């Protein structure tokens, strides 16, 4: 099973977690080789106006100050109880990847000379995901909770803070903090395959224990993805209380929104409940691939 | 506050060399695919190596994949669920990540070298004493002191365990001879390297944080760990000498050279030396590790 610790190397019990890894080592890439040289002049010649620029101020602020805890889930929910070697190497390929991103982001911050504060805009976003989380009330000892805690984990890194990710690749768009677009974007390559790999697992655990998908199991994934959209809608809403962004309207992101909730939820096996058939900011489905 | 509290924010760090040497660690990342290995399957069909060396390699490649199975098995039970400081829980989750690396890329030597699975090889007491040792080891890290000992148990097994094996796989590429296995090999003991810094480090660190676990008896368990290590070794080394010679390699000085790098980490876990080698016997090897 997924929770036995293996015999041999091979042969794999799952070999779609060694393929899926193999193609994660693949995209590995460090903050340090991204080229910020362009985004520096861009935000010191008036190139980036002062609304776009608190924008990116209060985003960054929101990052560094959030998910402090890198592969809190990984190293405490899954990594524990997940002891088969391929499925375990995967999700500890997964949980290291998530502290580039975390380096990342603070490396953005000090290239652009971000003040430190512990205020920004997004601080009711921040209290809202904390509430959630705790009324989720994640418990990973139980079979049944365990295999919620996964299909959470997949709205954690497949929607939450996109909202956020459409608004600073709103800049690559048009040629501008192209360095911080290259951040955002490989970071959601990653998340891409960490959606992927926690995914699959949430199917093939369900096979394995078949006991706990029942009748609330699957209203209770169906709420958590309708939680995730009312909070990347709270984002949305205290994003644009600080002004407007060029080509980008608060009605589209929140179709985005919608439309990769969605996704997610077919990735985990369920249905949609948005029916967005396709995806308003079309200038991100390179990204999204 | 402590190595075994969250982090409150990302910065300041705590323990600042960590980040560094994570930053360090992850400037390493390599993968299997990225090596040619095309040459080396030309040296093994193509005689250029002989019966005794094909017999030296495919018995290691073999203890090699049927050990350690469980890829980071320390990192995710022992030390990552207590150390919950965020620098040092990334800096130990990004070594156990790329141990997975390690055991892809000698399975991939293994099917490059079409090399036959069976159950025996040449090592296999070897293994076994390795699995009695740390089976009558207790390894407890749920206590403040055994926790301690654990981290010194898991330099020695990263920084000495199988170095006897690094360094017959690595005389092949000193003669031109497969060269390809030769920066598995090398790139592997470049990672491990960096893992015994940090987690010496990160002993060193936590017996400041818990002075008390530091007695006599706490040192003497340590210094029986790195002779253990050492023993093991020369089992090790023993057991390989009976296939053969090796082309500019003696047992006698392979067995210094454990003793050397044996010292080696008790001083970077801060103890004294216990066998005074002063100069590194094998200074082609200590060359090609930089
Ligand atoms: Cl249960």
């Amino acid at each position: 099973s997924l929770t036995t610790f293996s015999k041999t190397y091979k042969p794999f019990n799952y070999p779609w977690a060694v393929d899926l890894t193999v193609k994660h080592e693949k995209a590995h890439w460090i903050e340090d080789e991204i080229d910020l040289s362009e985004d520096v002049t861009d935000w010191k010649n008036g190139k980036i106006t002062k609304v776009e620029k608190e924008y990116i101020t209060n985003i960054l602020r929101l990052f560094t100050q959030s998910d402090v805890a890198v592969g809190q889930n990984y190293y405490d929910q899954f990594i524990p109880l997940f002891k088969n070697n391929e499925v375990r190497n995967m999700l500890g390929s997964f949980a290291a990847r998530e502290g580039i991103h975390q380096r990342a982001y603070a490396l953005l911050n000090d290239t652009l000379g971000l003040p430190d504060s512990e205020y920004h805009a997004f601080l009711e976003y921040k209290a809202m995901t904390d509430k959630i989380d705790f009324m989720m009330d994640a418990d990973p000892t139980t079979r049944r909770g365990l295999g919620l805690c996964l299909a959470k984990t997949v709205f954690n890194e497949g929607v939450a803070l996109f909202a956020s990710f459409a608004m600073l690749l709103n800049f690559q768009r048009f040629g501008k903090m192209k360095g911080m677009g290259k951040v955002v974007e490989w970071s959601i390559r990653d998340e891409s395959m960490h959606v992927e790999g926690n995914a699959a697992l949430f199917r093939i655990y369900c096979q394995e224990n078949p006991y706990i998908v029942d009748n609330q199991f699957k209203k209770e994934i169906y709420l958590m993805a309708s939680k995730a959209v009312e909070l990347e809608d709270k984002f949305i809403e205290l994003a644009y209380e600080l002004g407007t962004i060029e080509g980008l309207k608060a009605d589209e992101v929140k179709q985005y929104i919608r439309h990769i909730t969605d996704r997610r939820l077919n990735q985990l096996g369920l249905k949609e409940i948005y029916n967005i058939e396709k995806n308003p900011l079309t200038w991100l489905e390179w990204i999204l691939n």
